[PDB]
């Protein structure tokens, strides 16, 4: 026990944190890949059975990265040849295996380079996208029926999102929604025709004699956006000799006026579908409940069935309006919206009415709704011990909003304060995933009596390994800024000697609705800095952050680069007042927004920080995509918010950099925050005669996650830091 | 005390170095720009007379960047809105100014964005290229007649060269040649249709929302090269309602068998032109002398007026074959070719015979021919004192080659060992230009009396300021390697105490036919490193370098990255063994070819150098343009020399980089040595797990010459170099 958590321990993950992944296929049974073989687990008893032996897994092409079984358990889908694209997107090859015949389907296979594929809700239909067009396979071995013909690379998307909807509006590649019983298949169609193209070089493998130019339809603040169309297809008439039967649903008049987005799709019943649209502005979204008319095939909507959500201080929801949770009969629904006091809370809605009733209230927020039986409502919130960085499972009794109980609060009060859950089909069971403050813990529960049932994964192996290495200690706490109570966290080195003055590192994100202060357990770069380098690392959630109410979160509305930056400075000061902090050796580092924030801090000329590192940071908001940017800044026009766009650019503070040591990093293949941003920033600094450091990473993207790149960037930021702090 | 040459001194050019630029315009007169007036000096006596008062430039309203007066002296050409392109190309706006009526022509003006323009050799005709098409204009007040219609950006070039031709064949953008009396206008056409495109990003100004992508047809090793065609236009029939009368001259069959290049054009008489072509391989060139047949308009070529030049030991010429110099009647010409001992001397050719007579011989070389009257032939060679790093003007007698005078050797033996000259028309007078080792001295001479009419400029001023400053000393000497003596130079700090031990910095280029060791006076970065940082900065010309015969020059033929790199390490070793050298602190740096060698050396794992810096280096020969690369390496095919193409890349030595401190720099808008080269090297290094330093420069090209960039890079390099040498 005379060794520490080294840099290599971090980069090689020599300390394995185990998890437990399962899939609910019934209301009490779940699948679990063990020793390379799926097993069916019976939640009620704990007894399992082989659902698919390993061996049967014959490295088809490469490796079986993912599998999905049809709902009737007659077939299982195998995914191989996975080729990542953006953040959620990717292509792959797919095999379908017959669990009856126990053979592999060989006639009529799924196309190579498939973009998205999915079993229908019931039975074993399949819907999939390929070359931006949709295809429906009722039966596996049979042929597939093409549903669209407009698909075109980089221009028209049927069933899958383009770059901006994938990154900022759905957070997923898919834009396909089967009806509850497989009758209808809904999809979105995207048109990127007038969206400008972002282009950059991809050098590829050393042997390529000429670099390639990657081209992506990418709308930057204020530029032409992709347009959208929604379609509902009746798969009943899908026939090789038949036209396709589909109805196009348009947005209510209030959104249809100017530019807009489609932010959500939720089937209520085989004949009732809920669409949620939001305006480009984003301080006005609306739910439109549409019902099928059996006599015309049309899908009708109406005023009685529309619900408008707006914001006067900013944008709707956290990163999009929260999703509606309908009751089985679909006549009412539950959904999180801001308070009269700005706290996110569950309101109960009537499908054909306009008034709603909150069933939760308090100086805390509801993170999300987890399940909804005819009796209870299961959700997750940060109310416990009033700390916003905590997560717990609650169950509220629908006939008495007073009868609210906490299922995770007391299970392991010290080790578990941050949870997420996975409910079984009817909410008879759930798995409780504890991500911290102690080692992660996975357990299974019965909804009937709320009994421990059993433990799925306690990371007892990890714990064993750690008590033979000097780990850092992390403490959460509050500090006061301009009246408001704010949270912070410090990763303190081992053998904490208060008489000693320790160099301090601020690890910062600080983007709207962000939260860098929580109880999640993490084995990170800071672990190594605290443990081995004896550097205290801290984080602060100030104005603009989230899960604390709109007042705090909407604070930076239309003025990014201001309060959240200042607040980091103001808080580091207090941190420097303390005695174990060597106020003459403090740095600040951050990625993406945090790389932006960090850069603004250094150019602030507060003389508080000695140095900082910015990795793939936003430098000028007119360079970032438009869905995100415009949500917090409006349009860059002098008739709107041009002035605050122009003065929140890191380049505007170039001269102050003459006062600190700056390390600038970016991947030449960043498709998210373009390399342009840092190229433009370093050019402004050269032009201001400022000296600094840079580190470009050839062909790496926003995550600089290739193995060698990952190792190298961290190894590099550590040398820069030990030099900024003159450490051995 | 006393002042030392500071970094700022080097960066802001605080110490100016005057010169004397003149434009001969007759056998005894020349133009000079002084105080912004254009004086017309008379060589014979020295008396001058205003030609255009600086009163005119003030009235034009635009910043005159250059001018050109018509040979008949009736008009003057004003250049403005100069926009640099590649190394020699640029576009610009032009105004013609009628001297006589001291008015400015405004009718039938010259197009903005003109790409090249030139007065006829006699009279006041003009020819210029606009949008890759050629235009002739007989009168400044008249309309111009179009000559070509095929002109097309990035595809067809008429009158000017495409990218590779500019950079590697003509070291010029022009591709047109008037005849002596201006009867003909000969031009070359370039077809880049199949030449691949190098593409990269140009971020430009901070306000440009989307980066643009630059595209240039650039042939890389072995790719498809542009094709060429030559035409001679009989400008006598140019009328608005008449066709262009033109004949096309094709190369001799021995060159047409495969890919070739046109590498030279020389008018001999109004009815005789000399074309010089060379096979794509470049160890076979031929000169075709064509005479105009007055009865048909064709230009006839004959086997008797042809002359072949080959190289069995490598390529021909230095960077191309030497141009021929014809007698006034074209019955013979003189030219520089290699003698039997591998030494470049002047051979005298009879236009219609095949054997030639050398008129100079010895273990030194002729640099180039400067002039030729029926009696004498003036030239420059490094014969004097037997040092290839010096140059002198010599005169040899055509009816007796034993009679050769050195017109410059003895004018200032200690101040002047590096000359060049500019002769008046008919070689009657000539300006001599001394570049070192002393301060630059421009004098004027009579070719007959061999008397120095007067000093045009002696930098008497600079010499003053340079006494109140601690300038370093520059020593030149020799050392032996594998049996041959190779020159080297050192810039010793002031108060250089042979006793003490100083850090050594090797400064390298070491490209084929290169010369780093000479006697030219240079106020530089090294002058700062030696003067203020007391660092010795040495250079060495080993195998591969030139001006010392083909054996030394062709030693690296087809094996770039071998002998030259190996010799920069042997020399350093001998240097380390001189006692005033502190082997615990030796470094190496170079730009371009020198960044390559610098990288190859660092990667040799010879443990001699502590650290090194590479600026815009070639890293893999298959990435560099085809003309240059191939000339010394042949084709990258396994049949040809592909095996040496691979073991000579810099990424193949990546492991050895873990033993040294490295700094890789490249300008992202580099169109010569593409940024791809360092992106690939950096990637190979990230992949090897090698730690190193990187610095990109946004939108800077191969020179990284913009005002602020220039400063930033030398500042940045010094800081890095100083920590490596542990200097405070
Ligand atoms: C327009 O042309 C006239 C030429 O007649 C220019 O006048 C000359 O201006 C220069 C500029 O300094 C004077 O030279 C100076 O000489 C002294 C020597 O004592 C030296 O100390 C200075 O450093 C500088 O070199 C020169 O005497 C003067 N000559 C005349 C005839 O007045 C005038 O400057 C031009 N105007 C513009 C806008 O360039
Ligand atoms: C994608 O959107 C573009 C609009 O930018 C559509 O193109 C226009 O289509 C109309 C109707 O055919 C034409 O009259 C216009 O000339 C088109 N303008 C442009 C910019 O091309 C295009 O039809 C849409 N594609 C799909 C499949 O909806
Ligand atoms: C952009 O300009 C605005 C307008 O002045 C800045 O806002 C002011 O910031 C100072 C901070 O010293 C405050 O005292 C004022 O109350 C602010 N006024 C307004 C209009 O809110 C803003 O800070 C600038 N943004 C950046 C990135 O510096
Ligand atoms: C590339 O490979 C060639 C072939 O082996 C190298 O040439 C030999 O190099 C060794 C050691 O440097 C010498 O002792 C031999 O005499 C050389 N013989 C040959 C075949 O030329 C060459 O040095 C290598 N160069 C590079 C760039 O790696
Ligand atoms: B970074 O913070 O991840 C980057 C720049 C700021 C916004 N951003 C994004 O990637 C956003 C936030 C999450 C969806 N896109
Ligand atoms: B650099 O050394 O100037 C670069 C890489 C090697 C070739 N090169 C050039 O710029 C060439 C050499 C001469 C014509 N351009
Ligand atoms: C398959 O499962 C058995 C136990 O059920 C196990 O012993 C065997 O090693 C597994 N094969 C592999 C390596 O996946
Ligand atoms: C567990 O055993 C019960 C009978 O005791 C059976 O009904 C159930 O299907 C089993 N579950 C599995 C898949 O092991
Ligand atoms: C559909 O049309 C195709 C045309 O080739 C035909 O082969 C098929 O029999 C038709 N299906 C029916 C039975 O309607
Ligand atoms: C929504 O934003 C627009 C401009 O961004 C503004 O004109 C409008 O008043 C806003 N509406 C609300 C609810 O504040
Ligand atoms: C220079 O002097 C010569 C001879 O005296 C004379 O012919 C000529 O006109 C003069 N030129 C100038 C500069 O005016
Ligand atoms: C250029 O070359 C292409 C063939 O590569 C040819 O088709 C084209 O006509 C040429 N253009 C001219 C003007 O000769
Ligand atoms: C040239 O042709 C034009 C009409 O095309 C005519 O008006 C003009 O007179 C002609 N000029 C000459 C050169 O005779
Ligand atoms: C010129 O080079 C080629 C290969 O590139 C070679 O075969 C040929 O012999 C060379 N010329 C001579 C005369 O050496």
């Amino acid at each position: 026990s005379r060794r520490t958590y080294t840099l290599t321990d971090y980069l090689k993950s020599t300390f394995r944190v185990k998890f437990y992944t399962l899939q609910w296929i019934s209301d009490h049974e779940y699948l679990y890949k063990q020793e390379n073989n799926i097993l069916l687990f019976n939640a009620e008893y704990g007894n399992s059975s082989i659902f698919l032996e390993n061996s049967t897994f014959d490295e088809l092409g490469y490796s079986t990265n993912d599998y999905s079984v049809s709902p009737d358990r007659q077939f299982i889908l195998f995914e191989y040849n996975y080729v990542k694209q953006w953040r959620h997107s990717y292509t792959a090859s797919y095999d379908i295996y017959d669990l009856n015949k126990r053979q592999l389907i060989t006639e009529e296979r799924i196309p190579n380079n498939t973009q998205w594929i999915t079993w229908s809700p019931v039975g074993h239909k399949l819907a999939y996208v390929w070359n931006n067009d949709i295809y429906v396979k009722n039966e596996p071995n049979l042929s597939s029926q093409r549903i669209t013909w407009t698909g075109k690379e980089n221009v028209i998307y049927n069933g899958v999102t383009d770059w901006v909807y994938e990154e900022e509006v759905f957070s997923a590649y898919s834009a396909l929604w089967w009806s509850p019983n497989g009758t209808f298949l809904a999809y979105a169609q995207f048109n990127d025709t007038e969206v400008p193209l972002i282009e950059y070089s991809f050098y590829s493998d050393e042997s390529l004699q000429y670099p390639k130019t990657v081209r992506i339809p990418y709308p930057k603040a204020g530029a032409e956006n992709p347009t959208v169309k929604f379609f509902v297809v009746d798969t009943r008439t899908l026939s090789p000799n038949a036209s396709v039967t589909s109805y196009q649903i348009v947005p209510p008049a209030s959104v249809l006026i100017g530019d807009h987005y489609l932010c959500g799709v939720t089937w209520v019943t085989e004949e009732r579908i809920s669409l949620q649209w939001i305006r480009r502005a984003q301080n006005y979204s609306i739910i439109d409940i549409c019902d099928y008319d059996e006599s015309t095939g049309r899908w009708i909507s109406s005023v009685a069935r529309q619900h408008i959500e707006i914001s006067t201080t900013g944008w709707v929801g956290r990163f999009r309006p929260a999703e509606p949770h309908f009751t089985s009969d679909g006549n009412s629904f539950y959904k999180i919206i801001s308070n009269e006091e700005g706290y996110k809370h569950i309101c109960h809605f009537q499908t054909d009415k306009s008034n709603c009733t909150f069933i939760t209230k308090g100086a805390w927020e509801v993170i999300g709704i987890e399940a909804l039986t005819s009796d209870y409502l299961y959700y997750i919130s940060n109310e416990h011990k009033g700390m916003p960085g905590g997560r717990n499972l609650y169950r509220i009794q629908l006939n008495d909003y007073t009868k609210v109980t906490c299922l995770s609060c007391e299970l392991n009060p010290e080790r578990c304060q941050y949870y997420s859950a996975s409910f079984s089909n009817k909410a008879k069971y759930y798995q409780l995933r504890c991500f911290g403050p102690g080692l992660p813990l996975y357990t299974l529960h019965s909804s009937s009596s709320d009994k421990e049932l059993r433990v799925l994964e306690d990371n007892s192996a990890l714990d064993k390994m750690l008590q033979d290495v000097q780990m850092p200690s992390k403490k959460l706490d509050v500090i006061n800024l301009h009246g408001t109570k704010f949270w912070y966290q410090m990763i303190l080195p081992p053998h904490f000697d208060k008489s000693k003055k320790y160099p301090l590192l601020i690890e910062v994100y600080a983007g709207p609705c962000s939260q860098k202060v929580d109880t999640v357990f993490r084995l990170s770069w800071a672990t190594y800095l605290a443990s081995t380098e004896n550097i205290i690392v801290a984080s602060f959630d100030g104005r603009g952050s989230g899960y604390q109410g709109d007042k705090i979160m909407h604070a930076i509305n239309r003025r990014l680069g201001t309060f959240e930056v200042e607040d980091q400075i103001e808080a580091t000061r207090q941190f420097s007042k303390m005695g174990f902090v060597d106020d003459k050796r403090i740095a600040i580092w951050g990625w993406s927004y945090g790389g932006y924030v960090t850069s603004m801090v250094l150019g602030a000329g507060s003389g508080v920080f000695k140095c900082g590192i910015a990795v793939a940071p936003v430098s000028k908001w007119e360079y970032y995509d438009s869905v995100y940017t415009e949500r917090y800044m409006g349009l860059p026009t002098p008739e709107d918010n041009l002035d605050y766009y122009r003065n929140s650019t890191v380049m505007s503070r170039a001269e102050n950099f003459k006062q600190v040591e700056y390390l600038l990093i970016h991947g030449t293949a960043d498709d998210n925050v373009h390399f342009q941003q840092s190229a433009q920033l370093s050019k402004a600094l050269v032009d201001a005669g400022v000296d600094f450091q840079t580190m470009w990473y050839t062909d790496e993207d926003h995550g600089i996650a290739s193995n060698m790149a990952h190792q190298h960037i961290y190894t590099h930021m550590s040398h820069f830091l030990k030099q900024c702090f003159s450490l051995p």
